[PDB]
């Protein structure tokens, strides 16, 4: 079932070309419902945090945290290049990089989650494209600025709630180019060892988002490029970089 | 003023031993008040990410950056009780190396994206205390500083915060087991609050109700099941906390 978030944070099911609004994630249906393309698409998740997995294609998983300010809405399958969010080329970098992800919702409160419980507490899979300054990512005292500037994070289109985290294939497309593709049965951890790591010392909440980490194929972007992240069973994700900004003020 | 959160998430201003209960931070008063002590007191913002400042005391170029999820936020303790209603901070079983970190804490009150440093100070709600703190042995040793600086509960905030304060003109005082372990004057600050705010700015737009830690002066010791903490800072108040049993194994 694929659940999305649109127009002023509204929540609803899609139904084929139709937005059945409900009343929260997959809730009871409000009444209302409206047609696919003339809704305002938003990232499927209102995180309270976002963590993130590092080399995942290592005793434990590396993870980094990127702040909701990276979130940036995911283009409308109808109108994709007319409606994704741009993801604008930071003045502070010259080392832009791209990296598609499967990326998950947290759907109920985990503490202490051991692997064989941790997909249960999973609402749904939706994709993601994690945007890294790799320049400043060697510099920095952490991977602040190099990860989490504003929308670095493009999320959408929706999610999945029935899906198989570690059969699915990713695929990256930069200017209908194939750039990257893996598949999850790759994963170094699983989804389920990932949410159960973090369990360990840090709750996740209800709608907290989790990336997954990258497969091969990490290359550099330049402004104007369009990406295109589509993930078998979930949905693709259409963002796209914005022409260079100037300095600060 | 002294803005405080209490209870169901309900916002207050305090005089003397007074809460009055507000219609959102600083807004208009709703007729309710409480007795301070007869309050849980919260911390003192929702934040929708918290950045920290690494070194920041008397050298980096530029303020070096670190994040906390909320769920390293703890309950301050309540000034009429401190050590009874203080959150715990439990020693986590990960770690073998936790450390304390006092510090003055920023409350971001109006949204803050290219701001100039002559600006910044405007669109802060207010200062509060901090205790930022840091599982060492980690830090080292992991990608990131995920489970070293935002494990459960390694943020205690409060008491509440202060709307009235010149931020390069206080003292931050850390007490454990009531002796003086951390003395800095805040303007000996490498890179001032504004500053700070102004570069986070820069690249991260910060919210309302963000908070900004600013980095802790000399005296960062090793903590103890058990230990109690008190973090003062003149003009704001003091932030009581303590340490709780070692956990063991997760599961």
């Amino acid at each position: 079932m694929k659940i999305l978030r649109f127009n002023e944070g509204r929540w609803g099911v899609l139904e084929g070309e139709l937005v059945l609004e409900t009343d929260g994630p997959g809730g009871n249906p409000t009444g209302r419902r409206y047609d696919l393309a003339s809704v305002t698409l938003l990232p499927p998740a209102t995180p309270t945090k976002i963590v993130c997995v590092g080399r995942n294609y290592p005793k434990e998983p590396g993870l980094f945290l990127k702040g909701p300010n990276a979130l940036a809405r995911p283009g409308n399958p109808r109108d994709p290049w007319g409606t994704a969010e741009p993801v604008p080329y930071p003045f502070f970098t010259e080392e832009l990089h791209y990296e598609g992800e499967l990326a998950v919702v947290v759907g109920d409160r985990m503490r202490h989650v051991p692997p064989e419980k941790a997909l249960d507490h999973v609402l749904g899979y939706t994709v993601a494209v994690d945007i890294t300054a790799r320049d400043v990512q060697k510099k920095d005292l952490q991977w602040v600025r190099a990860k989490s500037a504003d929308k670095f994070l493009p999320l959408g289109p929706w999610l999945e709630t029935d899906l198989n985290p570690q059969d699915t294939w990713v695929r990256t497309y930069v200017n209908g180019t194939l750039r990257q593709e893996g598949h999850t049965s790759q994963m170094i951890f699983s989804v389920a060892e990932i949410l159960s790591y973090i369990s360990t010392f840090m709750t996740l909440e209800p709608l907290d988002v989790v990336l997954t980490g990258t497969p091969e194929g990490v290359g550099a972007l330049r402004p104007g490029d369009r990406l295109e992240v589509a993930v078998e069973g979930v949905g693709t994700l259409f963002t796209l970089i914005g022409p260079k900004e100037e300095r600060p003020w």
